[PDB]
């Protein structure tokens, strides 16, 4: 599975996954139970994903792998690219504070939205919401 809706429902190493980029705390003033429908759309080699989170309420959209300068929730970035392999997104990386791997997944696989964002071997889940 893997299209339609999704969200996050619950966040295990997710407030410390945000933090190390550059995450304050102001995100600690609610900002960690919240967030939601990252939802997903499958594309002809993208994902119309949305992600009205607790905040930015909004999609992106990308071809399987773009480039922007997108940082992670306040922090600072995530350029390089993201994707996923059939089975699993990645998230992928290098935003900027660094050259770190979020690699926000997600990758989805039976009872799922593993969110895996592994930016440094912590990995930020628990899963979706879904929609």
């Amino acid at each position: 599975a893997f299209d339609g809706t999704w969200k996050v429902d619950r966040n295990e190493n997710y407030e410390k996954f945000m933090e190390k980029m550059g995450i304050n705390v102001v995100k600690r003033k609610l900002g960690a139970h919240d967030n939601l429908k990252l939802t997903i759309t499958q594309e002809g080699n993208k994902f119309t994903v949305k992600e009205s989170s607790n905040f930015r309420n909004i999609d992106v959209v990308f071809e399987l792998g773009v480039d922007f300068a997108y940082s992670l929730a306040d922090g600072t970035e995530l350029t390089g690219t993201w994707t996923m392999e059939g089975n699993k997104l990645v998230g992928k990386f290098k935003r900027v504070d660094n050259g770190k791997e979020l690699i926000a997944v997600r990758e989805i696989s039976g009872n799922e939205l593993i969110q895996t964002y592994t930016y440094e071997g912590v990995e930020a889940k628990r899963i979706f919401k879904k929609e």
